[PDB]
């Protein structure tokens, strides 16, 4: 199988590796990337991909060492690909890279060809797989474009700074996060500074997110007129699948509508 590290890295190994081998995800629904420490199962689900495919050590520290172990025929480091590093933004670059559909691309490339390799007889399939992921992520891009053209301006905060690539691409202007770590409270002064610029702003929305309790998002839009959403950055319900990566996609746009269209 490929082992992809988190699940929007599986939605697009499974769109190339679909009909020739299974993709696998290591961190499970509902577990945050800041927050995992690998099981047993894990370690050996790792051990014996036929190729790994991750973001890097400053996203995934977690599995950095197995990694490590593997042949480099058996790994896509995505932060590393000479394709990915003139795309990286600076936050020291954000390491949320699966929402940027140009390095999906460029992971897609390097997934494809790590497989022609290690699977020869599946050339014409892996082939096709690519030619097929690139024309529904143009068909995905013009939509999620389109869907989020009339939201460009309006207000808002996420509950951690995962968005940037994606929010970059498709013109959305965010007023800031909760959090960079999710893993890290904001703190009381923090809370009623986000109410106050929201309320000074014109925020529309803030975003609570489902690997974490909403609480704290809850709490700094009431007594303000400002709409609650939900965004997933690990897109959670969606099933691996050919189409993954742009329903994926096409499912974050419509969280961001859901609450910020008027
Ligand atoms: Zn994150």
């Amino acid at each position: 199988a490929v082992v992809a590290s988190l699940k929007p890295v599986g939605f697009i190994a499974s769109a190339i590796a679909d009909g020739v081998t299974e993709t696998e995800v290591l961190l499970p629904d509902g577990a945050s990337e800041h927050d995992y420490s690998l099981r047993p199962s894990d370690v050996k689900r790792l051990q014996n991909a036929d190729l790994v495919v991750w973001v890097g050590p400053e996203m995934e520290a977690f599995m950095q060492k197995p990694v490590s172990k593997l042949p480099g025929a058996k790994q896509v480091t995505i932060a590393q690909l000479e394709d990915v590093k003139p795309l990286l933004m600076k936050s020291d670059f954000n390491m949320h890279l699966w929402l940027s559909p140009e390095i999906a691309r460029a992971t897609a490339v390097a997934i494809h060809g790590k497989l022609v390799e290690l699977m020869p007889q599946s050339r014409a399939k892996l082939d096709a797989n690519l030619k097929d992921f690139e024309a529904q992520l143009a068909s995905t891009e013009t939509q999620v474009g389109n869907e989020l053209a009339p939201l460009k301006g309006k207000g808002y905060f996420v509950f951690h700074d995962a968005y940037g690539y994606f929010e970059k691409q498709f013109g959305l202007t965010p007023l800031g996060h909760f959090t960079v770590n999710p893993e890290i409270q904001p703190g009381a002064q923090r809370l009623h500074e986000i109410r106050t610029q929201l309320v000074e702003q014109k925020a529309t929305c803030v975003f609570a997110e489902p690997q974490f309790r909403p609480a704290v998002v809850e709490s700094v839009a009431r007594g303000t007129s400002v709409r609650m959403g939900t965004l997933d950055p690990l897109g959670t319900n969606i099933k691996l699948g050919k189409t993954s990566y742009s329903e994926f996609l096409s499912q974050l746009a419509n969280q961001y509508a859901s609450c910020l269209k008027g």
